């Protein structure tokens, strides 16, 4: 049983193991850091099965759950939020904050997403590059998703820059465990104060809605509200930052596509669709434990055994996506859903918001900076460690 997670074949590529497994052993056992075993599912149809089967559980207190790291096993001890719940608890809590993320709500949020992007671009422009290239991640990819979610949660404008920096420290590879936990506790402390404040004088934000609709009636307590707000903040932020950076690098990598996008920003939506399929920046979030025996392919997964369903592999499944390893914004899409945001009840709560942010970014970036260019050989791009999810640490650009 090979050790898992696997390492990316190279900076921008997925682990080489998946293609081989999809062809010769689509459902196989892998070995986790603690020596335990787990079933790895690599085919699109099977990943969808795991994501929706009622015989599988997301509860991390179940023996057999596939924790992939030492830290993961520790976090599994904290009280759970909806990300780690099964029905009926799952939707009972998730529906408390879903309103803000509906397709309709996100459509109404579009002008705000656009002004946020426009302002950040203007700041990056007036920040010039006269004395050298700028780091597109720090100056743009990081603040876009950060300012948006923080603002949606209820954070005041003046605190955005500092809070964006602290949240980044949580996941920065350079941060020490101490600095990471310190930033973590700090954000939690800050949200606690926001909840106390909003309980007294509610405003138009997620935290206020939680306080008024759930804390006051007694449906959840203050700490619960804090944890839910924290989940929404930390869940997909770092992924959003990486997707934006990955998007720019990909366009640099494929001049033809960039030319087409520049000529027709209306293609932004399809570019984003292909990006979320091609670069599956969140590939280790579909995990379960079997509540009872379940058959998947030619394998029997016994009760209490763990399962990891790779949506990254599913997104390269040649049986669903023709020429899966080719980035093609003009790709002819199959009836099957790409799985960059998961599948089933747990499907990313912010999928529509995420796509709206990316679409806004790629329909505006090259309009503002037609000559935007990565100011370093593409082969030198600073990617996240190969043993981690795909992403980019920093990206020097000129425009
Ligand atoms: C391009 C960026 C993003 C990607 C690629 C992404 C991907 C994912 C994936 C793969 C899952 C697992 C879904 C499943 O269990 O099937 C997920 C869950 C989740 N994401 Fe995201 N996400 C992104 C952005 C966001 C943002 C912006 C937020 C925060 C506002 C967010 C909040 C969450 C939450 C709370 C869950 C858990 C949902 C549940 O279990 O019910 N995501 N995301």
């Amino acid at each position: 049983a090979p050790s898992f997670p696997f390492s990316r074949a190279s900076g921008p590529e997925p682990p080489a193991e998946f293609a081989k497994l999809r062809a010769t052993n689509p459902v196989s056992q892998v070995k986790l850091f603690d020596g335990s075993l787990a079933w790895l599912v690599t085919k699109h149809k099977d990943v969808c099965f795991v994501a929706t089967s009622e015989k599988l559980s997301k509860v991390r207190t179940r023996q057999g759950f596939p924790e992939l790291s030492a830290s993961g096993k520790q976090a599994a001890k904290a009280k759970p939020t909806f990300v780690d719940m099964d029905p009926p608890e799952h939707m009972h809590q998730r529906s408390m904050v879903e309103p803000t993320f509906t397709p309709e709500a996100v459509k109404n949020l579009q002008p705000y997403i656009q002004r946020t992007v426009d302002d950040l671009l203007e700041q990056m422009k007036q920040k010039g590059c006269a004395n050298g290239p700028v780091d597109l991640v720090k100056e743009f990819a990081l603040p876009v998703p950060s300012y948006i979610i923080y603002t949606l949660l209820g954070v005041p404008f003046n605190d955005l820059e500092y809070l964006t920096q602290q949240n980044a420290i949580r996941t920065n590879g350079s941060s020490t465990a101490r600095e990471a936990s310190a930033a973590n506790q700090e954000l939690l402390d800050y949200l606690a104060i926001l909840v106390e404040q909003r309980l007294v004088e509610p405003k138009d934000d997620i935290i206020s809605k939680l306080c008024t609709e759930q804390v006051k009636p007694g449906n959840i307590d203050k700490s619960d509200a804090v944890q839910i707000a924290f989940l929404l903040l930390v869940a997909g932020n770092a992924t959003m930052v990486n997707m934006i950076a990955l998007g720019v690098a990909t366009l640099a990598q494929h001049p033809d596509q960039l030319a087409q996008l520049k000529a027709n920003p209306s293609l932004a939506p399809q570019f984003v669709e292909e990006l979320c399929r091609y670069h599956t920046a969140s590939a280790l979030a579909i995990k379960r434990t079997a509540k009872e025996d379940v058959m998947i392919g030619d394998k029997l997964v016994r009760a209490n055994e763990g399962i990891i369903a790779s949506n990254q592999s599913a997104n390269r499944d040649e049986e669903v996506f023709e020429n899966p390893d080719e980035f093609n914004m003009n790709r002819k899409w199959p009836p099957q859903d790409p799985l960059g945001f998961g599948f089933g009840d747990h499907r990313c709560i912010a999928e529509h918001l995420a796509k709206a942010e990316l679409t806004t970014v790629f329909s505006t970036l090259y309009q503002k900076f037609p000559d935007l260019k990565v100011a370093v050989p593409l082969g030198k791009i600073n990617y996240t460690p190969l043993n981690r999810d795909v992403g980019i640490v920093d990206l020097p650009v000129i425009f």
